[PDB]
């Protein structure tokens, strides 16, 4: 028979020079015998080149395949690797223990060796063994490794910084997972983030890829409200069989389980000597606590190594993409590329490429969301609560729903009814966690919708005649009362745009939030020991809000918005003290009257970091 | 140790009622022992339910998972299954031999038992065994199977129709792969379709999924032109090791390899008795030959079974999606849903649901691209070349670049230079085969770009005073000459929109092609035996163009466009006779002068199917 | 299925809604023109138009009613069917014997936006299809009370003028009453994902309470 006409076999070929890179796939063995899938992307003809390392639970093979099996290294590697590709760096992407091509057991954000991990390995040793292997098995390298990564890839950088290998000359954690309870991925001052369920199922269903939780309705506002409590949704989603959720469900408060996982406190106690470059976006919707708190803790512990914090006008992980825009906002050019080319690259070159120019970075490099330019602060912040050059300036809530820098001596209070049957949407309905395009720029959305609701109290200054500059961490000094025995307190610092913006009409009167957060009332006294609130009693709440580097210009207005719900991002506070909010029953959800006091001894205000 | 705090194991669970359907995964054994992966989607608590079966090489598991593991059957199944989900049908998706979850060897468009397949099995027997199993092993079914599918899924229906199982009561092949050489996926009158390389690599790299061919440039016009010939691109892409390409490369002409695969000729010889519903889009960019030719062949062979042809204003497979628009065109509502609800479903209900209303479909149901309504033709076509009620009306090419219905006795000719170094782009640059959104509606794109080129001759009638209705198959009667020894001939029948369309300004003067095709000159005398063309001699070319059911309204113009390249969709004709165009060398590509004769004894015209 | 003056433009869509072809051009060509030709062009075909020709916003087709409406309050073949408001924020066709009430606070300092903020009257593109906008934003507010039936097992056809039979109380001395009849789309619409759960209003109006007894004497 003729093989060119008659086929009795398979048409799939038994077995399957134009590239400027070489891709190597190896299984790097750890100290306990477990091998880790590692992808090494070496530029063609490279000799004595540095190594950019990233440990990830997001598929190493996929991450080093932006454009699957591309002809150029620039195409094959992510956008965020642009400056390093131009620099001739060797790119290394590794699957962390228990994920994708890697062996071993997978533990969500594996705790460092200690009371929560009694084994001989952790993410710190895993990074140590990796670096040690790379410096002895990559002949095209100069034996100098640099570490970076965003999100969970940033978490591995922090973990490696606890006890780094001598060859790790520099590190750059981008929006890392530092404290999932205080203000990162899982909770925000005790308030549970309902988007975690989809993440759990997508990352812990299998070693490799996993699927999303099938939904009943297109709207997650409807979905979570119909389910009732967060725990009820989890049970309905079949999350009760997932070990990580079981642990989270058992630890709703900031106890030993979470305290022993706070990377900012741990890293500060170890005193590392590796130059660091902390980064997070000003509008980081996933890891707002991470970078800033880890950087500050090291500064307070008097770290003996370069410690710089970089904050641009980006969303979570936005530093690796295009930083020209964010929602309807427009910035002065690609701010992400700007940082990557002017700060990131040269800083890494200083320690990874011998003979390179020496860079002397200041305390912090933060973009100004008002001036539209990069600010270099030699000492930052210049103003704060204690141990700073100056204190914070209180912006008092006043009568007639106003805001003033002048202390109102007389008492006053405004009220709003918080009904859990009708929670305030965090962003316009309908919204589903699967809609990434809406989730990413959520923090810059117009707050005019919330302002029109009777369950949201709004305060504003007059149209400004003189600009007000703020640079630092704003502190919410709230004096609130509730008719219930529990409550959530959402405080928003907003920059109201001019009544009319003729060059960009849609921005007229836009209520742009520059900083906002939520505080679960039960943790007023102690984060570790939740307690019931006294009904109708005005209680003192003191909590820090996301950092700012803004200028409220002429024609603008400074605004404060206060509410008690942020659905479906944060689970509803039943407004009645229950041992575990996760297991709240339908009858536990109570309608409550909230009172925000202003003036006198209980003058509610936003402690602003006003600078000259 | 506490398991709710300390995790020494894996966070991935060992083993991972709210739905209105049940999903069954079974490995159906064929007559030779090879098992085929079969997904059966059954509606909750159903009895005596008909089965809609589709055999596919496009991943059965994925096809039956539009919205992966969705809560409703409507969500889980494709859009084109809407009417069958509403009817309570049982959906069955099966992976064909050698693909995805199925075992055995995979042969691209596996030929039927004969000189190209001497084994005991084929796609006919595989479908036979599948139907036989389904009617005995699905207790919720009434033992009646209906078959449908588009593209390659349509190919399996035609294959099943060669010798169907008694339980296969009705069939509906949608844009099937009938003749890959004549005018389907691979060639169009011998002219090779360069998009096949990507399809070869994506479907035959592995049993499951495969990847695309990495490109050097973003524009495929540049990529293919730089490579030179089609065979040269294939070699550079590593396709020389793919058995199916090896056979295609050896059979460029319509020899025994292609003739023995022409499903229209084979099916008509078998004389099936199973009711058929042939379907294809009027603007089917992937399988224009398929349905119409298979349906016509059966009609000529006097088939003793219902044989209806349906052609809507859709692109390839557009019947299973929304038929409201196509590019800039707007039709009277969702034409695809209309057909699915009014024709498709009731026709299937007649043979699959005992007791249902009897439908008496006409010869053809074609949408009118001019009248904007569905035409029901009891007898179709009413006009054609031979054996019809009336003949075709010739639209003669004339002096001063015009078109007329009056035969011009005066001889004339117009010329254009066809330079292979600068081939005419089929659609605006840049274009890459991966850009689906541009590929799908390509057949309805404005032809004004081509008209502006010196290597494209254009003829047009005067602005019409009275409408001209056309219904049938237009035949290109071309009398052309070339200075070279080979050449390609692209003929386009266009409906020029009114000079101004105030209700939709962008359509003013738009050159909408209602039918166009290419003919490789070397096959003028015989499709099986290619021959060189006499240089400078006017030769007679006679070929059929895609079917029409249009009305050139008042204010419009009928236009004919002729060119010799259609890059990068079709490989360039070297314009010099070579034994194999696939292996053309750089020096073979010759610049030629093309002459289109009009009037006298060599009166070039488009034999239009003009109706009253 | 048009907005104000939509009859003179394209009737294919209205906001996110899609209809069966250019419904406006359809009426202009099939009804308008021939009807005018009958009396303006001597010798033209005679057209016999019914009582009403209304597009069906559910069936997606033109309905020709010889006698319309077939059901109403008085002097019709049949009466109207009451869709009672019930306990647990529900709606039932069965008359609920038990007395019940639901409350909502109406604060004029924070009125309910008719459409999403921001809105200016000059924005024609937002004003035109306002009546078909999703009502999910209103439902999420504590100053709006929402009632709904269970997911329908059988279709419910409505053709005529719906009447609001409201029994409402206010703590003030005046009040406005906005009543919206809404068609909640299926929880999921896979062929057009954005329509999932969409609260499409088929009919809505406002009544100024002071004119309850007499429109001329508040």
């Amino acid at each position: 028979h003729d093989p060119l006409s008659v086929q009795t076999g398979s048409d799939i070929p038994a077995s399957v020079q134009q590239r400027d890179y070489i891709k190597r796939e190896v299984m790097v063995p750890m100290r306990d015998g477990v091998k880790l899938y590692t992808v090494i992307v070496i530029p063609k003809n490279a000799r004595n080149a540095p190594i950019l390392l990233t440990r990830t639970p997001y598929n190493a093979k996929g991450r080093a395949n932006r454009v699957p099996n591309a002809l150029t290294m620039r195409e094959v590697l992510p956008q965020g690797d642009d400056v390093f590709v131009e620099g001739g760096y060797i790119r290394v992407f590794q699957d962390i223990r228990g994920k994708y091509g890697s062996q071993g057991d997978y533990v969500m954000t594996r705790p460092p060796h200690g009371p929560l991990n009694p084994t001989k390995t952790d993410e710190t040793t895993d990074a140590w063994d990796t670096v040690d292997w790379l410096v002895h098995n990559v002949p095209e390298s100069n034996g100098r490794v640099g570490m970076t990564g965003s999100s969970a890839e940033g978490f591995t950088v922090v973990m490696a910084l606890l006890d780094p290998h001598p060859a790790l000359k520099v590190a750059a954690p981008e929006s890392p997972m530092v404290d999932g309870w205080m203000g990162d991925d899982w909770f925000h001052y005790g308030a549970f983030r309902q988007g975690a369920f989809d993440y759990f199922v997508s990352q812990m269903t299998a070693r490799g890829g996993g699927n999303d939780i099938p939904r009943r309705d297109a709207d997650d506002y409807t979905n979570f409200l119909k389910a009732g409590s967060a725990g009820s949704f989890a049970t309905q989603a079949g999350l009760d069989q997932y070990p990580f959720w079981q642990r989270m469900h058992a630890h709703p408060a900031y106890d030993a389980f979470w305290q022993g996982q706070a990377l900012d406190k741990i890293l500060a106690q170890r005193k590392p000597t590796v130059p660091m470059l902390w980064e997070q976006g000003l509008w980081d919707q996933e890891d707002m606590w991470g970078a800033i708190h880890a950087w500050q803790a090291l500064k307070d512990a008097d770290v003996k190594a370069p410690n710089t914090l970089v904050m641009g006008p980006w969303r979570h992980s936005g530093v690796n993409y295009n930083g020209s825009t964010l929602g309807p906002l427009e910035f002065e050019g690609d701010t992400a590329h700007q940082y990557r080319r002017d700060v990131f690259r040269p800083f890494f070159d200083e320690y990874l490429k011998p003979g390179s120019a020496s860079v002397h970075l200041p305390d912090a490099i933060i973009y100004n969301t008002g001036d539209q330019k990069w600010d270099y602060y030699r000492s930052w912040p210049s103003v704060c609560e204690s141990n700073c050059t100056g204190g914070l300036t209180p912006l008092y809530l006043a009568d007639g729903h106003g805001l003033s820098f002048t202390h109102p001596a007389a008492d006053g209070a405004d009220s709003y009814v918080s009904d859990p049957a009708h929670p305030v949407p965090f962003i316009s309905r309908p919204f589903a966690f699967a809609q990434s395009s809406r989730w990413k720029p959520w923090l810059v959305q117009d707050q005019r919708e919330a302002e029109s609701r009777p369950d949201v109290v709004t305060y504003e200054t007059e149209v400004l005649d003189e600009p007000v500059r703020v640079s630092g961490v704003p502190v919410a000094d709230l004096f609130a009362a509730t008719s219930g025995t529990d409550s959530d307190w959402v405080v928003k610092l907003i920059d109201v745009q001019p009544a009319m913006t003729p060059d960009d009409p849609k921005m007229g009167g836009y209520e742009l939030p520059v900083s906002m957060d939520i505080f679960r009332g039960r943790y007023r006294k102690d984060f570790a020991k939740p307690e019931a609130l006294q009904p109708d009693a005005t209680l003192h709440y003191h909590f820090t809000l996301p950092a700012v580097n803004h200028v409220f210009a002429k024609g603008h207005r400074i605004m404060v918005q206060i509410q008690s719900s942020w659905f479906p991002l944060y689970d509803r506070n039943p407004q009645k003290f229950v041992p575990n909010i996760f297991d709240a029953k339908p009858a536990d959800y109570t309608v409550a009257t909230q009172s925000i006091h202003h003036g006198g001894k209980e003058a509610t205000s936003i402690l602003l970091p006003v600078v000259k």
